[PDB]
């Protein structure tokens, strides 16, 4: 059916460089991201090439994008692990200021009520890294929801 965005996902697959690759994968993602299943693999490998080569600023724009394709194109199977993965970059990479607003802007798109330890696990992260911050205010209000989630996990 879309035999297009698929080989176009792949052909800018390769590239090595980041000159450009992100440019060729935008041409496949704006054929109209109907679907949205090779509009998510064509963002979800900018990302994977705009935080890891300097520019965090230009990354949460597209994090944001495929942060859309949840409630509809993938299934949250595999959108669990995207997000899990490119935070696991991210965590062990650069330190708590760029990795705190990937976190709370996660739980915004998160909204949602089906999702249980995939929003349980996100929010249960964002209330270690506002320990070390000594944020203990807006802290309270992560394990508020946290301990009503339960009210395995409740220890």
């Amino acid at each position: 059916v879309d035999l297009e965005n698929q080989y176009y996902n792949s052909k800018a697959l390769k590239e090595d460089d980041p000159k450009a690759a992100l440019s060729s994968f935008q041409k496949v993602l704006e054929l109209e991201g109907e679907k949205g299943e090779w509009g998510f693999k064509a963002l979800k490998q900018m990302i994977k090439i705009n935080f890891k080569l300097t520019n965090f600023p230009e990354m949460m724009n597209r994090y944001k994008q495929l942060l859309t394709y949840i409630r509809s194109a993938v299934t949250r199977n595999y959108s669990e692990k995207s997000i899990n993965s490119i935070l696991d970059y991210i965590s062990t990479s650069k330190q708590m200021d760029l990795l705190q607003e990937f976190y709370e802007t996660t739980l915004e798109a998160l909204k949602d009520a089906k999702n249980d330890r995939l929003w349980f696990k996100t929010n249960t992260k964002l209330g270690k890294l506002y320990l070390e911050r000594e944020e203990y205010g807006k802290l309270q209000k992560i394990l508020r929801q946290l301990h009503q989630s339960c009210q395995t996990q409740l220890l």
